[PDB]
This record gives structure tokens, sequence and C-alpha cells, in this order.
């Protein structure tokens, strides 16, 4: 039933399409297909179970697509249509740029694994502006039903004051967003991830936030940070401290890594760039760890990074994740993964004795 269109995909129709496109012509196309909402809606229907209630909203499902797929907010509502239970676009920049030159994404079918250096390719904050505010009503009412838009924003590669930049995407998209994320941890823009460090995160998040409050109440939006996996333990207790000390709203745990696992068999291993997928997870799941102990569980944690099941889902969430996200398993498994998850998070939650997600929160802890 659903067993055969995942095995459709998973066998049939993911390696054709990644036999006849290169990961980024793909990736294109996906988010062209998807925008025009052409697959029919995901049968699946959402159980009370998968509920959460956090950031100011309620979730009808724990799982969302994770900042990349799409960039420039072009393809929302088919992603809602897929069963996300919230929605991330970005990362954007201030102004409009290309990004790295080609080819900049690989994929790594061995490991079941990607990895990227698009380097920020981004719309920039007017064009998405634009595109969020056409269909911002259409938002309102998902957003009230239970499906959430977070904008993640970026910085250009040339700019002087990575806290301008950001602080610029306050301004002009946090009015459009439910949730904003600062990202700080992409591997693909130089001294970028240095913006963790304490000294600088307090003095960004600080003017982040003096931004975010500056807005009018009903367009405020929650505020999180997004970190790498490649932290040093003084990273994560400094990044810890600042998150309590200014009241950030929360984390996403975590962005893509800079390392290589042993054991990749995948060719193109050494190529420059973040790597996601499969030898991410337990990584992230880590890092989920850490960051919910340092935090005494009051910061909600958005976990990410190799989720391709309901027992990759639990487990982040069991570690202290309030929600998860995914990418790259869409790129292996297609569409079918998004409901494969929540069917199997949902079973997995009642055979593990909890009413539902919110009671596993954290679990591993307790
Ligand atoms: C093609 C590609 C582009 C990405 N671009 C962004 C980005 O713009 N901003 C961001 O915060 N994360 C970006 N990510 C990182 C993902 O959001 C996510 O943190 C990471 O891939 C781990 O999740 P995954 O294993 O499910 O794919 C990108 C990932 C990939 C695969
Ligand atoms: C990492 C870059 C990347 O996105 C890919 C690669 N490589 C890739 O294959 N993407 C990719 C390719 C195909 C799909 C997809 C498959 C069937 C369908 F009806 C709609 C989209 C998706 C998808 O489900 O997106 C929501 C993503
Ligand atoms: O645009 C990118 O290169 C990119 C950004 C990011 O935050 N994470 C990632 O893996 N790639």
């Amino acid at each position: 039933m659903a067993t055969g269109d995942e095995r459709f995909y998973a066998e049939h129709l993911m390696p054709t399409l990644q036999g006849l496109l290169d990961p980024e012509s793909a990736h294109r196309l996906a988010v062209r297909f998807t925008s025009l909402g052409l697959l029919p809606r995901a049968r699946f229907q959402d159980s009370d179970m998968l509920e959460v209630r956090v950031l100011g909203h309620k979730f009808r499902n724990p799982v969302g697509i994770a900042a990349g797929f799409d960039k420039h907010g072009e393809a929302v509502d088919g992603l809602y249509k897929m069963g996300f239970g919230f929605v991330e676009i970005g990362s954007v920049t201030p102004k409009p740029q290309e990004g790295n030159p080609r080819p900049r994404v690989f994929r790594l079918p061995e490991d079941q694994a990607v990895i990227n250096r698009y380097g920020f390719n981004s719309h920039g904050l007017s064009v998405v502006e634009h595109r969020l505010r056409a269909r911002q009503q259409k938002q309102a009412k998902l957003t009230e039903d239970g499906l959430p838009l977070g904008v993640n924003l970026g910085k250009n590669k040339t700019s002087v004051d990575a806290a301008e930049d950001y602080a610029e995407g306050v301004r002009v998209l946090g009015p459009l967003a439910d949730y904003l994320v600062v990202n700080v941890s992409s591997p693909n823009t130089a001294g970028l991830r240095s913006l963790q460090g304490k000294a600088e995160l307090r003095r960004l998040l600080t003017k982040v936030l003096q931004e975010r409050d500056g807005l009018r109440r009903v367009h405020r939006p929650a505020v999180l940070v997004k970190i790498a996996p490649d932290l040093t333990s003084q990273d994560k207790e400094d990044i810890a401290s600042v998150v309590k000390e200014l009241g950030i709203d929360g984390l996403i745990v975590t962005n893509t890594t800079v390392s290589r696992p042993a054991g990749l068999q995948g060719a193109l291993r050494s190529e420059t760039g973040g790597l996601s997928g499969k030898p991410l997870r337990d990584l992230s799941t880590q890092t989920i760890r850490e960051m919910y102990a340092l935090t005494q569980g009051r910061v909600p944690i958005i976990g990410v990074g190799g989720v391709s099941s309901g027992q990759d889902a639990l487990e982040k969430i069991r570690a202290g994740a309030s929600l998860v996200q995914l990418y790259t398993a869409l790129t292996f498994w297609g569409p079918p993964v998004v409901g494969k998850v929540k069917r199997e998070l949902e079973a997995l939650l009642k055979e593990q004795g909890f009413g539902g997600v919110t009671d596993a929160i954290g679990a591993d802890h307790r």
C-alpha cells in the first residue's frame, strides 16, 4: 500500500532520477515540481499523538522540512501537501547572491549521504518578502491550523557586519515568519561558524532579539539559533549559557558536518562542503542530548541530521528535541519518507508507552 509507493520511489523512481540528472539539477526540478503541488495529497492522517505545542504554536506533526531544500520560499504549499508539519525556508541573504561555482552538490549513495557547498545561493530578502506576502493570509490560516512557517536567515559573502545582515533579515522577514533562525553554522561561508563563539554570539544575538522585539506584537516571531555538529565542548557550554542569558526561544541542532566520519565509501567523500544524511545522524543526536542537558530541558530543540525513519525521529525526541526536520532522506526515498517517519514514530510511541510526542521529549534524561 504505502509500502508499495515507498518501494517504487526507493527502488525505481529515485535511482532513475539520480541516473538522469546531477544532484543540483535534481534539486531544482524537485523544487519546481513540488511548488506546483502536482503530486497528490499524502494519505496518512496525523493522529493527535503527533501534535506538539512549542515556540508559541501548535504543530500538527513534529516532522518538518529542513532549511536548504526551499531556499527562496517557492514550494511552501507543496511541502505542506507532502505532509510536513512545518516548513522552514532559507537560508535567505539580504542581497541576492550566486553562491559557489558549480558543481556544488554531491551524492554519496553508498553512505546515504550528500555533501553540498552551495554557499548561500539566494534570491535575497526582497524577492522572498514579496513571495511570502503574496500568500500571507494563506499562511496565517495554515499556521492557525497547526502548520507553521520558519525562515532561516543568512549573510552575504561580502558583508562587513554580520549582525546587520541578520538584523535586516529580522526586519524584512520576521513579520512573515512564525519563527526565525539565525544560521551561524553553514560550513560554506568563510568566517560564519566563528559567530558561534561566546563574545560574537552574545553581541549578534542581542542585536537580533532587540530587532525582533521591535516588531509589532502580532508579527513577532520566535528566534532560534542553528548550530553545527562540529562544536567543541567549550563552544557548546558557551552557546548554552548565552542562549539562557538572552532568552533565545530555541535551538536547531544540527547543521551539516565538516567532518568525514570513518567508513564513508562514496567516491566523492573528499569533496569540500557540509556532509548530511545517515553518517551525520548520531553526531546530531548526541549534540541534541548535550544541548538539552546544558539548557536543563528549558530551551526547545528542533533536531535535524540523518532522520530517515520513525526510530531516527524518536531517538532525537528522546534525546531532547521537541520537533525534527529532514532533507537528505528525500533524495534517496522521495516523498513517501514523510509518511513513513510519521507512521513509524506513532507506532514506536505506542510501543514504548508514550501518550504522545510530548511525553517522549527528553525521556532519555529521565
Ligand atoms: C543541499 C543542501 C543545502 C542546505 N542548505 C541549508 C541552508 O541554506 N541553511 C541551513 O540552515 N541548512 C541548510 N542545509 C542543512 C539542512 O538544513 C540540515 O541541517 C542538514 O542537511 C542535516 O539534515 P539532513 O541529514 O536531514 O539532510 C542544507 C542541506 C543540504 C542537503
Ligand atoms: C541535495 C539536493 C537534492 O535536493 C537532491 C539531490 N541530489 C534531490 O534529489 N532532491 C529531490 C529530488 C526529488 C524529490 C521528489 C521526488 C518525487 C516527487 F514527486 C517530488 C519530489 C525531492 C523531494 O521530495 O523534495 C520535497 C527532492
Ligand atoms: O548554502 C549552503 O552551502 C549551506 C548552508 C548551510 O547552512 N548548510 C549547508 O550544509 N549548506
